[PDB]
């Protein structure tokens, strides 16, 4: 699995 990561701010 790829990294997803949370929203920018």
């Amino acid at each position: 699995t790829n990294e997803y990561t949370e929203g920018p701010t």
